[PDB]
């Protein structure tokens, strides 16, 4: 918890600044601390962005696995959607730091790829549960539709959380994604 | 063409590294002339990945324009996306480069930005006539049904190209691609 004190002044920072215009002294500074007794709990100020990205992304797992573990086909894709949405969009700051540091440092990159393998897998093991039952056709092969709409939804939903142009708006891109998703799942 | 020679050079070299471990005396050596004349060409390194991306979108922005002044509508979006994909796919290490220059540079940002706005807003005529003439029905707002399937497309093209975890292996991503059009644009 002075760890946790460095961990919210760096995303409360990240939100008026990329993280190579924050130094480790004004992580320190924020939490209270000296910059040895940082040291002490982070070798660098990218250890903490990926110490924050590292929480984000477990936030958004658990809460899928949550959604797993229990109405119509479209509300269901949208209620896991939302997942990423919220949870993404509650931490847009953290977010885009993230998805920044993916090419700066091999680290951040690997977190990002186990964790979109591992929602791909359970976006293809529900479309097949989906196609074994008979509620969608079999189209295109589950994994590779899988990939295309997660990797859809990590680069509009960035873009929209950027303000980046183009973007679909924040408010219009939940339905906007929704949409791309069930008709490709459920669509001949 | 000296000009030319550097151009070919930097493109060549990209094949092996990223920007950032070439250097402009590379690039003059590579393209049989000293540094200073170099500088003559191009103000820095960054300026020659510039001009590659741009003349990189530029063909693909003129062969969709070729497409564009003349099969059944599968076949017509597998048309227009093959463009991006061979043209793209023709040039990986420009289109790898450009792709992390984004960050680096507001001129390689804003050169991608100017040219996914004109395709999106391109996709959205085209989606507008087939609703106009009745192949297609009224579901999302045109322009961000574009924007989305514009960005997948962008994420999802770069990944393979890459060889990222996770991707759509090359061999695949074709056909992927145009499922996913497809079914948001004329599914309901
Ligand atoms: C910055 O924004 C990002 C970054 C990375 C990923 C992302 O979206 C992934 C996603 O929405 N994938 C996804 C959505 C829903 C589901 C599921 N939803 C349900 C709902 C009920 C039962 C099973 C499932 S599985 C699986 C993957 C968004
Ligand atoms: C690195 O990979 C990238 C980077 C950026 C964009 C990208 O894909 C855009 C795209 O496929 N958009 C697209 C595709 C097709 C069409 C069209 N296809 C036809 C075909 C006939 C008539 C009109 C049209 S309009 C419009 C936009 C791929
Ligand atoms: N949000
Ligand atoms: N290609």
């Amino acid at each position: 918890d002075r760890e946790l004190a460095i961990l919210a002044t760096a995303e409360n920072l990240l939100e008026d600044r990329p993280l190579a215009d924050i130094s480790v002294d004004d992580l320190a500074k924020g939490a209270g601390i000296s910059r040895p007794t940082f040291y002490f709990y982070f070798p660098s100020k990218e250890a903490v962005l990926l110490t924050l990205l590292d929480r984000v992304v477990n936030q958004a797992d658990m809460a899928l696995q949550t959604l797993a573990e229990n109405t119509d086909r479209e509300n269901m894709w949208r209620t896991g959607i939302n997942v990423f949405f919220e949870t993404f969009g509650s931490h847009k700051a953290v977010t885009r730091a993230g998805q920044a540091a993916r090419a700066t440092s091999v680290e951040v990159a690997e977190l990002w790829s186990t964790f979109m393998q591992k929602w791909i897998a359970y976006t293809a093991a529900v479309i097949d549960a989906e196609r074994d039952r008979g509620a969608a056709p079999r189209t295109l092969p589950a994994h590779e539709l899988a990939t295309a709409l997660n990797l859809m939804n990590e680069r509009t939903l960035f873009a929209s959380f950027a303000g980046e142009q183009p973007s679909v708006p924040e408010a219009r891109v939940l339905d906007t994604l929704v949409h791309i998703w069930v008709t490709s799942i459920y669509g001949e």
